[PDB]
This record gives C-alpha cells, sequence and structure tokens, in this order.
C-alpha cells in the first residue's frame, strides 16, 4: 500500500495473509485475500497461476505482521485451490482475476470469529456503489513502487471509486479495463495499492454493511497520475463464487 496508515488486523479482521512454502524450506509471502465464509478465502488468480499446487500454500487469519507472530492468529492449509478457468493476462490487464481457497486447519477446523477474525459480506448480484464513493484497501504490499521489501505491519488506505467512463479514457486505461473490473484511486493520486497487495480487499459501505466490492488486481505502476488501481468487480462473479462454494 502506497501512503495511508499502518493498522492492525482488528480493523480488517477478514484479511487473510497467504504464503508459499519453498521446496527447500523457505516460506515467503504471496498475496492477500478475504475471508468470505468460515471455510473460504477469496483472492486473485494471478497470485497462484505460476505455481498452482495447493499443498505449497499457507493461509493465516488474524495476522497483523508479515514475518512475526500476532496473538490470536490461526494458520490454515489449503484444502482446495480454485482458480478461474477463463483467467487471462494481457499487456496490463488481468481478466477474470479471482480465486478461491478452501481452508482447513491441521486439526480439521475452519475459521472461528474472534476479536481478530471475522467474515466480510459479498455484495448482491451486480450491485456496486456509486462512483465517487470512498472505499478501503488493505495489504502487506510495497509502500513505494521502487522498494525491494514489504512492510512488516499491515497497512490500509482510502481511495475513491471511479466511473468506467473516466477509467476508459485513453490517457487512463482505455480498452484494457472492462465491466468485470472497477477502478479506484486517490483524487490527488497520492495513495494506492501496489505489488504485494494483490488478492486483498477493496471494502465499501453498502446498505449499512462493509461489503467486499473488489479484489486488488492490477494498475500501471503504483499511485501514478491517471493510472488508477484496478480491482476485480466482485458483484459480477457471484455465480462463480456460489458454484465453486
Ligand atoms: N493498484 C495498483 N496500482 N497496482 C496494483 C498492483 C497489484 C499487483 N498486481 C500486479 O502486479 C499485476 N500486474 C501488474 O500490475 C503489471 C501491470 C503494471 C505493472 O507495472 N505490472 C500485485 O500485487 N501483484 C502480484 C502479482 C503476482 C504475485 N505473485 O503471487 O504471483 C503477487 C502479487
Amino acid at each position: 500500500i502506497i501512503g495511508g496508515e499502518f493498522t492492525t488486523i482488528e480493523n480488517q479482521p477478514w484479511f487473510a495473509a497467504i504464503y508459499r512454502r519453498h521446496r527447500g524450506g523457505s516460506v515467503t509471502y504471496v498475496c492477500g485475500g478475504s475471508l468470505i465464509s468460515p471455510c473460504w478465502v477469496i483472492s486473485a488468480t494471478h497470485c497462484f497461476i505460476d505455481y498452482p499446487k495447493k499443498e505449497d500454500y499457507i493461509v493465516y487469519l488474524g495476522r497483523s505482521r508479515l514475518n512475526s507472530n500476532t496473538q490470536g492468529e490461526m494458520k490454515f492449509e489449503v484444502e482446495n485451490l480454485i482458480l478461474h478457468k477463463d483467467y487471462s493476462a494481457d499487456t496490463l490487464a488481468h481478466h477474470n482475476d479471482i480465486a478461491l481457497l478452501k481452508i482447513r486447519s491441521k486439526e480439521g477446523r475452519c475459521a472461528q470469529p474472534s476479536r481478530t477474525i471475522q467474515t466480510i459480506a459479498l455484495p448482491s448480484m451486480y450491485n456496486d456503489p456509486q462512483f465517487g464513493t470512498s472505499c478501503e484497501i488493505t495489504g502487506f504490499g510495497k509502500e513505494q513502487s521502487t522498494d525491494y521489501l514489504y512492510p512488516e505491519q499491515l497497512k490500509m488506505t482510502v481511495v475513491k471509486l471511479i466511473s468506467h467512463r473516466e477509467c476508459q479514457q485513453p490517457h487512463y486505461y482505455g480498452s484494457e479495463v472492462t465491466t468485470k473490473m472497477l477502478c479506484a484511486a486517490d483524487p490527488q493520486w497520492k495513495t494506492d495499492s501496489c505489488q504485494g497487495d494483490a488478492g486483498g480487499p477493496l471494502v465499501c459501505s453498502l446498505q449499512g454493511r462493509m461489503t467486499l466490492t473488489g479484489i486488488v488486481s492490477w494498475g500501471r505502476g503504483c499511485a501514478l497520475k491517471d493510472k488508477p488501481g484496478v480491482y476485480t468487480r466482485v458483484s459480477h462473479f457471484l455465480p462463480w463464487i456460489r458454484s465453486h462454494t
């Protein structure tokens, strides 16, 4: 995350930190995700497309720090890694960039809500909020596009939903952005998601409820003028989600 503020998992208790075991024993961070039901985390396909082997992945819930323990965290294995059949990546755009991780503990259990762990609601079919709405994003991604390391503490920030009208302008993204995506940026272009934040939540208030409206996907650079963050439009994938769940 570029700009914004450090936070803790209590303020984003649906946030799932996803890691990969390295054959040869080193574990590194992959991507964020969101707990949409006790047994299910949603994230982005492109996080996993290069190594689609469920056994190699670990999901943490209740975690506020990248490489150190948070009291109240819970570790899960991936019982099922479901990637989207029609995923594709072009020059920039990633299409159908959505994934599901069915999680279970070694002890056979799914997630249990606590002070640091709660589920997030899905939006209703095709129901988004209006352009101009303020939403929050969260993740362990880079604080600067140029950085070589990720921050050790979870960050979040606030961005605004942009109209497809605006995002499609040729000086923005033009054709690469579709109606299965959503653009969000700072009006002054000072804060954004970045490399390391993929799979994480874009969370907006919808009917009195914090709802998972988008999944961090792609952008050109991070926090660049006229290049908003692009997010998978959750409200357009409910049947996929419901089928595969
Ligand atoms: N909001 C803005 N402005 N940008 C969003 C960046 C999210 C980021 N997504 C991507 O990198 C997808 N690819 C890109 O964004 C390309 C296009 C622009 C660029 O410079 N790189 C991420 O964390 N990606 C990511 C990709 C792969 C992996 N591993 O797991 O495979 C992990 C993270």
